[PDB]
RNA sequence: AAACUGGGAGACUUGAGUGCAGAAGAGGAGAGUGGAAUUCCAUGUGUAGCGGUGAAAUGCGUAGAUAUAUGGAGGAACACCA
């Protein structure tokens, strides 16, 4: 449906999870997935293998509707950055672009407590 | 008695200040202003999780969360320079 053949990749990857949606060249959203989506539970949600299919059980939904461009936007300072856009090529669609978007303050706000482990 | 310390009348320019000619600086007080990010709000797309740990649970979520796009509101601190 609406037979879009065009978007961008979002990826999320913190240190205890790992979110990628796929939308449009603007906005509205297509499909997306992540780890805790596939059973996965707790400490595992945080491995690339996991980013892996994350990544493909979104693209192989994405395709359902005509999809080659893409671009890859990757927030999350995390691990399976990367893992994820593996899975994105090698699973059919057409990456072109990567970028990073991570905020960065100027110094603006107060972190927590340093926790005493 | 008259070297030294004290007192009295003077004299001097090296200490101390003043004039003239220049230099650097997150020194202080007042008044405006900028962008990055966090929170909340509004609206579109959007399906079942998100968040968190050494592992879990409490918490938030099908009164449509998280994500994602555009617009507003307020406060505090000023990345690189260093």
């Amino acid at each position: 449906k609406k037979n879009i053949e065009s978007g961008v990749a979002h990826i999320h990857s913190t240190f205890n999870n790992t979110i990628v949606m796929i939308t449009d060249t603007h906005g509205n959203a297509l499909a997306w997935s992540s780890a805790g989506s596939l059973g996965f539970k707790g400490s595992k949600k945080s491995t690339p293998f996991a980013a892996q299919m994350a990544a493909e059980a979104a693209t192989k939904v994405a395709m359902e509707h005509g999809l080659k461009t893409v671009d890859v936007t990757v927030k999350g300072p995390g691990s399976g950055r990367e893992a994820a856009i593996r899975s994105l090529q090698a699973t059919g669609l057409e990456v072109t672009a990567i970028r990073d978007v991570t905020p960065v303050p100027h110094n603006g706000c107060r972190p927590p407590k340093r926790r005493r482990v």
